[PDB]
């Protein structure tokens, strides 16, 4: 991908996308609005197991698109499971998508309501030996979206949003071992489910979402902070990193499930 240049900006943005990835306008892209009222309980949905006990993170890295906090996935350390998925799915990273005020930043909405900011923790299906064979597969990733509100401190995000200074700019790290991602997690794991896409470029259709319904609460410090990156490399023009959002996509021939 060295030679790509999509963004979030009002010439590379959304909109464009589907220029040099025409999956954009398939059949299951991501996100979607998440209508609670035709969203239809299935009783048939297995609890959800997130096991994160043995988590090992590695680093923090800026992309230039969001900022991932990176795990060793080399072997069954942080993996979810049940729910709708079959198979075990190991995490390899987490990132966020965030806007340039409070009342906008979630990618997937609930009954058009934007969130301040949503969570992605990326899982893949250890069926396919790697991620990158994983994203080839219709079933190769779960990602875990939780929505962010902005109220009360959420205590176990202060660790990510003090490195943040570390990692300013596009192709910044810096070493970020010891991060516990329990800590991101609501009291419940009640959820919405569907079959969709990665929410930027390449835009595949390899994702089993599961979007939880109670969001966590983080306090305005935290997320401006988030806002103070920048998407543009060190010694370039800043540009802050803040709506780094898909808008909703057309559900199309999907129905979403709730395990509630
Ligand atoms: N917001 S999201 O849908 O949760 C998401 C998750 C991971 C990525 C990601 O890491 N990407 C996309 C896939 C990727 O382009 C790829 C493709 C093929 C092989 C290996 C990696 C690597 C970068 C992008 C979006
Ligand atoms: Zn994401």
């Amino acid at each position: 991908g060295m030679s790509h240049h999509w963004g979030y900006g009002k010439h590379n943005g959304p909109e464009h996308w589907h220029k040099d990835f025409p999956i954009a306008k398939g059949e299951r892209q991501s996100p979607v609005d998440i209508d609670t009222h035709t969203a239809k309980y299935d009783p048939s949905l297995k609890p959800l197991s997130v096991s994160y006990d043995q988590a090992t993170s590695l680093r923090i890295l800026n992309n230039g698109h969001a900022f991932n906090v990176e795990f060793d996935d080399s072997q069954d350390k942080a993996v979810l499971k049940g729910g709708p998925l079959d198979g075990t799915y190991r995490l390899i990273q987490f990132h966020f998508h965030w806007g340039s005020l409070d009342g906008q930043g979630s990618e997937h909405t609930v009954d058009k309501k934007k969130y301040a900011a949503e969570l992605h923790l990326v899982h893949w299906n250890t069926k396919y030996g790697d991620f990158g064979k994983a994203v080839q597969q219709p079933d190769g990733l779960a990602v875990l979206g939780i929505f962010l509100k902005v109220g009360s401190a959420k205590p176990g995000l202060q660790k990510v949003v003090d490195v943040l200074d570390s990692i300013k700019t596009k192709g910044k790290s810096a070493d970020f071992t010891n991060f516990d991602p329990r800590g991101l997690l609501p009291e419940s794991l009640d959820y919405w489910t569907y079959p969709g896409s990665l929410t930027t470029p390449p835009l595949l259709e390899c994702v089993t979402w599961i979007v939880l319904k109670e969001p966590i609460s983080v306090s305005s410090e935290q997320v401006l902070k988030f806002r103070k990156l920048n998407f543009n490399g060190e010694g370039e023009p800043e540009e802050l990193m803040v709506d780094n959002w898909r808008p909703a996509q057309p559900l199309k021939n999907r129905q979403i499930k709730a395990s509630f």
